[PDB]
C-alpha cells in the first residue's frame, strides 16, 4: 500500500542515513536502479560552508571506482585490436623494452599480480619522468603472475599503455572516447571551469574542506568525478551491455569476465565479481586487511557462477564511494559521499537495502 519510489527511500533511509550523524559526514548521495527505474536520494551538503545542497549535479570523487573506467578502456581498446591482454608494456612504452617490468602482460598489471607492486607510488615520484625511472628501475619480487597485490600503480600502468596503445593521452581516452560512449555527460579527469561551482567539497578526518591533490598517473587509478545520475547510467550499462555499440558491448563484458580467485572473490577486470546470492561476509572478506593490504597467491576458477554479482569500493583523502550491480536481479546501487566513511559499513548498508527491496 506504499508506492515503490517511497518503499525503497525508506530503505536507504533505514541503513544509509544514520551513517551521516555516526561518521559526522556533511552530504551523501544514493540511487538504486531496479528494472531499468532509477531512484536517486540526496542527504546533506556538497558544501558545508557556502550551505550548498547535495543534488543531481553534485560532483563527487570516486577514488578507486576510477579503476572501473580504466578496465572498460582496456576492454575497448583490447576488443579495437589496439592491444591483446597477453602483450607486456615495452610492446607500447618502448623505453620499457628488455626491462624486467617487460615480462608482465597487460592481464597481470591490470589485475595486480605483477609480484611487486605496492598500493601507492613512492611519496616522490611525482613526474613523468620519475613514473617511467619507477618502471625501469623494477625488479620482480614474488613470482610473476602468482600473487595478487592491489596497486594503484600496477592498474595505473595498465592504463597508460591503454592510452598509448590508442594514441591519445588517458584523459582524454575516458573524456572524449568513453564516457561518451558510455552516455556520460557529467563526469570528468578534470572538472571544467564551468562546473567547479558543482565539484563538493571532500572533507577529511577533522571534517575539514579538501579535495584531490595531483598525484603519479592519478587518472587511471583513482582519478575520476562523476554525478549519481552518470553513475546510475554506468551501472545501466553494466546491466544492459547488448544496448551499446558492439565495441563498447564487448569492453563491458570484459570487465565482468573472472579471471582468478582469492577465495571467495573473483577478480575481474576492475570489477570483483561474487557468486549471488553472497553471504554477507564473503562481501566484508573482500575488504579485510589480508585482501586489500597484503599479497595473496591466487587460484583458477574452478566455479564460473552462473549468478552473480559484482562491486567496487573507493576513497580519496576526502570522499567515499561504492557501487555494486546484481544482473540476474536488474539491480544496482551507487553510494557517494564527501567524506571516508568504513568500507565495512558502505557494504553492509548496501546488501541491507539490496535484499529488502521487493522483486
Ligand atoms: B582506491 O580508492 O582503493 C583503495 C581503497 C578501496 O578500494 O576502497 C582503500 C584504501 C586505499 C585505496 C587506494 C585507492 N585510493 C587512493 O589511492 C587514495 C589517494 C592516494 C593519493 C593521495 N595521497 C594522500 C595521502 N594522505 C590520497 C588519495
Amino acid at each position: 500500500n506504499t508506492p515503490k519510489d517511497q518503499e525503497i527511500k525508506k530503505l536507504v533511509d533505514q541503513n544509509f542515513k544514520p551513517l551521516l550523524e555516526k561518521y559526522d559526514v556533511p552530504g551523501m548521495a544514493v540511487g538504486v536502479i531496479q528494472n531499468n527505474k532509477k531512484y536517486e536520494m540526496y542527504y546533506g551538503l556538497q558544501s558545508v560552508q557556502d550551505k550548498k545542497a547535495v543534488n543531481s549535479s553534485t560532483i563527487f570523487e570516486l577514488g578507486s571506482v576510477s579503476k572501473l573506467f580504466t578496465a572498460t578502456a582496456g576492454g575497448y581498446a583490447k576488443n579495437k585490436g589496439k592491444i591483446s591482454f597477453d602483450d607486456t608494456p615495452g610492446k607500447y612504452w618502448k623505453e620499457l623494452k628488455n626491462t624486467p617490468i617487460d615480462q608482465v602482460n597487460l592481464l597481470q598489471l591490470a589485475t595486480y599480480t605483477s609480484g611487486n607492486l605496492a598500493l601507492q607510488f613512492p611519496d616522490e615520484v611525482k613526474t613523468d619522468q620519475q613514473v617511467l625511472t619507477f618502471f625501469k628501475d623494477w625488479k620482480p619480487k614474488n613470482s610473476i603472475g602468482e600473487y595478487r597485490q592491489y596497486s594503484n600503480p600496477s592498474i595505473g600502468l595498465f592504463g597508460k599503455v591503454v592510452a598509448l596503445s590508442m594514441n591519445k593521452p588517458f584523459d582524454q581516452v575516458l573524456e572524449k572516447t568513453i564516457f561518451p560512449a558510455l552516455g556520460l555527460k557529467h563526469s570528468y579527469v578534470n572538472v571544467p571551469k564551468t562546473q567547479m561551482q558543482n565539484y563538493a567539497f571532500g572533507y577529511n578526518q577533522e571534517n575539514q574542506p579538501i579535495r584531490v591533490n595531483p598525484g603519479p598517473l592519478d587518472a587511471p587509478a583513482y582519478g575520476v568525478k562523476s554525478t549519481l545520475p552518470d553513475m546510475l547510467s554506468f551501472i545501466h550499462a553494466n546491466l544492459n551491455p547488448q544496448k551499446y555499440p558492439a565495441d563498447i558491448q564487448r569492453a563491458i563484458n570484459e570487465t565482468h569476465q573472472g579471471r582468478y580467485q582469492v577465495n571467495t572473490m573473483y577478480q575481474a577486470l576492475g570489477w570483483e565479481e561474487f557468486s549471488y546470492p553472497a553471504t554477507l561476509q564473503t562481501l566484508l572478506d573482500s575488504n579485510s586487511e589480508q585482501i586489500v593490504m597484503k599479497p595473496n597467491k591466487v587460484t583458477a576458477i574452478s566455479k564460473e557462477p552462473s549468478v552473480k554479482m559484482y562491486h567496487k569500493t573507493g576513497s580519496t583523502t576526502g570522499f567515499g564511494t561504492y557501487v555494486v550491480f546484481i544482473p540476474k536481479e536488474n539491480i544496482g546501487l551507487v553510494m557517494l559521499t564527501n567524506k571516508r566513511i568504513p568500507n565495512e559499513e558502505r557494504i553492509k548498508a548496501a546488501y541491507a537495502v539490496l535484499n529488502a527491496i521487493k522483486k
